């Protein structure tokens, strides 16, 4: 019964029902090669994003997946990444919890 | 990809996914202390970059036959978990609080 | 590790004094669970009708036991057997352990 919206503009992005426990947990704290730290929640599906660039396997936080940057398709806020090319699931999203706002449908 | 664990507060090198240790079946144990704080602890055979403070205590030990010392990040002082000693097979290991770490490339 | 609580929300469920300790069992899909059996428990909500399907414990039917505080599935209540008539089989990995 709860949806996650872009914190910057309010667009609906994903749903609590779509939380996915990748490696056992839906929440992963991660750091990128530039040493930036993010708190990522995994969701099976999303809507309202815009994925940019071609998929890349380098430094993927999730083994067996390629990633693309995900922006809010409405306002352009960087909300996380889409992952593809694996199995069970084939694809999923890692969204930056602090850039979403959770709320009632 | 996601092979090294760092302190989430400051980036200090702490451990590695390769060093995770399944104690009693699982590397993950969820526990609470006398103050009712719940922790999701990951067991590691090895860790670095910590500062172990105090002398070991067996009081309230979550792990049978081990005494604990508090493990802080050696750089920033954040409480990252506990070192366990005095036990058997293994004698020693680390229990680190998963959400106080950040996972990332080597 | 004398009190057992819901790992998701902390609701008190049972205690080492009530234990009967791990049983390793597989569901029909061959997934591993570590079950602890307790003679007593509290703070659950038992839902639905008893079922004998794939019961791990010969002689007993099960009902689903949820955490009464947050609704997380913590295990099952077993009934209809003998010595004892009833008990709770809770999933070790869904519980948090700590002091009294
Ligand atoms: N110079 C940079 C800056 C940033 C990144 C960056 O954020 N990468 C992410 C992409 C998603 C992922 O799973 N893992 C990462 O490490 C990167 O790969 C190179
Ligand atoms: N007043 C307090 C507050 C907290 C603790 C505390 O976190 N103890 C931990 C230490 C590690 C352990 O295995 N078990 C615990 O229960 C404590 O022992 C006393
Ligand atoms: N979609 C399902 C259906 C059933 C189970 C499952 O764990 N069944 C248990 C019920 C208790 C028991 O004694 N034996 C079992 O095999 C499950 O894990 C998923
Ligand atoms: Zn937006
Ligand atoms: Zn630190
Ligand atoms: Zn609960």
């Amino acid at each position: 019964a709860s949806i996650f919206r872009c914190r910057q503009c309010g667009q609906t992005i994903s749903r609590r029902d779509w939380l996915l426990p990748m490696g056992g947990d839906h929440e992963h704290v991660v750091f990128n090669p530039a040493g930036m730290i993010f708190r990522v929640w995994c969701f099976s599906l999303a809507q309202g994003l815009r994925l940019i660039g071609a998929p890349s396997g380098e430094f993927s936080w999730f083994k067996g997946y390629d990633w693309t940057i995900a922006l809010c398709g409405q306002c352009g806020s960087h909300l996380g990444w889409h992952y593809e090319g694996g199995s069970q699931p084939q694809t999923f999203f890692g969204l930056i919890k602090d850039r979403l706002a959770e709320g009632p449908a």
